């Protein structure tokens, strides 16, 4: 079975699984479900969601509870149970950092500060965040991580685990960097020539080279170097794709490093992270912003020629489901709502206030649009042209305001010879202006099959096609709309949309319909 691998060519990306592009339609457990007994409270949600991939912690404390005494009993049960249900895994290495802290390191690590030292603030007080310049901590982390990758090498020959997250939300809250004597001696010295060269700067000390950014850039570099060494070590055993997940700073008004998790893959240090950690496949945003404009900005910032988009975490409340559409539209490889288990916990106000079948259904309904075409969509996104949108007004908390909302709820997409107009919250007949869904929930996906032909599926929206350029006196129409499915990679037609179903755009409710739309311009001379 070919190793999973993250491919990057001509500004596009693909997660190869079993020798073909793959989309993670994911679900992540709560933080305390990484035990054999908890899995019974995980699988039912995953089945109701229709997820294809489960993200779940593997904690350093549980594989090495006593130094040198490894315990993979949980990984054994997890692999077995995942294969019975024919789903894949993303393991989350919870080790030196989990939300800035060492809580998931073994007691023999997190209680021995002299061996495994913490961030010291400028005032000399100590934060519960392990310093990236602790060489013992780096060696011990790597050692245990290598043993986990050895376990996968020997016991996961068919790659049930497709990707590994190295640490969980690295960084420090409460300070910008380590100010320990140890860290001070490294900070008061020359910037590594390798960072100097890879970045277009001039040789000198950290303060000389970076000025006002020296403290935060230093923390990012040293953390990025720690996480690269761990990643190189593990890849040496088994070369799986490996990524880091970011405690986002607000992109539009971040405040100061330390209010947000300093030293993580924040938007302002993606250049240090990419220069300092070339072995880490991608940097993934953890999205809990509710407002469309902020979420949209995060997707824009994390999708780069050098960075595949993977929404490694997103809130599991209703408004977040629709962001699947712009995530896949940007060439996203995956999307994983956080806390999708029945272990009696909710991260409200971040996620849903109540976890129940309705909570899961909001995501099941969007994943039902993509599951039937997952391999075809993944290939089109890598090799060709895709688009995706979400309803761009959030749920509400006179005559003019209705015109203003109608306009805001109308999106244009340039598909080459054809444009699509996407509108939200209106009847399936006639042209009454959009008033939006209550709550906000719609979105659309389009892939280009040919100059005049598109794959379309959408949710609580209307999609309408039109020419992209004025025609030289020709007219245009829909040539054919087919609803169908892929079987063995072949298109099977179920029915033709026509008449009422294509007079007033293409109207989608909550049910899944995958369309092939063929447009034509025609002479009337
Ligand atoms: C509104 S805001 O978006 O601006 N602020 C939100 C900042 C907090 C988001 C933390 C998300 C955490 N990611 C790591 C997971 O393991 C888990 O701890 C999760 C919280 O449940
Ligand atoms: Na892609
Ligand atoms: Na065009
Ligand atoms: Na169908």
């Amino acid at each position: 079975a070919p190793l999973p691998e993250l491919l990057s060519n001509n500004g596009k990306h693909a997660l190869m699984v079993d020798g073909a592009p793959y989309i993670i339609l994911g679900s992540q457990t709560n933080n305390s479900s990484n035990y054999p007994d908890a899995l019974k409270d995980v699988w039912p949600s995953m089945e109701k969601m229709g997820a294809n991939t489960l993200s779940i912690p593997v904690a350093w404390e549980q594989i090495e509870p006593v130094e040198g005494q490894f315990d993979f009993s949980f990984v054994d049960v997890l692999l077995k149970e995942a294969r019975q249900r024919k789903v894949r895994l993303v393991l989350l290495w919870f080790a030196t950092w989990k939300n800035n802290a060492p809580h998931y390191a073994p007691a023999w690590v997190k209680l021995d500060n002299a061996r495994f030292p913490r961030v010291v603030k400028e005032d000399g007080d100590t934060l519960n965040s392990l310093s990236p310049l602790g060489q013992n901590t780096l060696a011990a982390d790597k050692k245990a991580f290598v043993e986990l990758m050895k376990y996968l090498a020997k016991r996961d020959k068919d790659h049930t685990v497709i990707m590994v997250q190295v640490q969980n939300e690295v960084g420090t809250y409460g300070a910008v960097r380590d100010y320990s004597p140890m860290a001070q001696a490294v900070f008061n010295a020359a910037v590594p020539d390798d960072l100097i060269q890879k970045l277009q700067l001039k040789p000198g000390t950290w303060s000389q080279v970076f000025g006002r950014d020296a403290d935060e850039f230093f923390h990012a570099y040293q953390i990025a170097r720690y996480c690269d060494e761990v990643t190189v070590a593990g890849k040496a055993i088994k070369n799986l794709p490996m990524y880091v997940n970011v405690a986002l700073r607000n992109p539009f008004n971040p405040g100061l490093p330390g209010q947000y998790s300093s030293g993580g893959g924040t938007d302002n240090v993606l250049h240090i992270w990419k220069a300092a950690a070339p072995n880490i496949d991608l940097i993934a945003p953890d999205i809990y912003f509710r407002d469309y404009k902020t979420v949209s900005k995060v997707l824009e910032l994390y999708t780069r020629p050098d960075n595949a988009l993977f929404v490694a975490e997103i809130g599991n409340d209703q408004p977040f489901a629709r962001y699947l559409f712009p995530t896949l539209g940007k060439g996203g490889i995956g999307f994983s709502p956080f806390g999708m288990d029945d272990t009696d916990y909710t991260n409200y106000p971040l996620g849903a206030k109540v976890y129940n079948d309705e909570t899961i259904e909001q995501f099941a309904q969007v994943y039902r649009l993509v599951n039937p075409m997952m391999r075809e969509w993944a290939r089109l996104s890598y090799q060709g042209q895709v688009w995706g949108v979400a309803e761009p007004l959030d749920s509400t908390t006179k005559e003019q305001h209705k015109k203003d909302r109608a306009s805001a709820l109308t999106q244009q997409l340039d598909l080459g010879l054809w444009d699509a107009e996407v509108t939200y919250g209106r009847p399936m007949f006639w042209v009454t202006p959009p008033e939006g869904n209550t709550p906000a929930a719609g979105g659309a996906l389009i892939a280009q099959l040919d100059d005049n032909e598109y794959l379309v599926t959408a949710y609580k929206a209307r999609v309408e096609f039109k020419p992209s350029q004025e025609l030289a006196g020709k007219k245009f129409m829909i040539e054919r709309v087919e609803e169908g499915r892929f079987e063995k990679g072949k298109w099977v037609m179920e029915r033709v949309w026509n008449g009422d179903q294509t007079d007033w755009g293409l109207n989608f409710t909550d049910r899944p319909h995958l369309l092939r739309v063929k447009m034509a311009s025609y002479s009337v001379q």
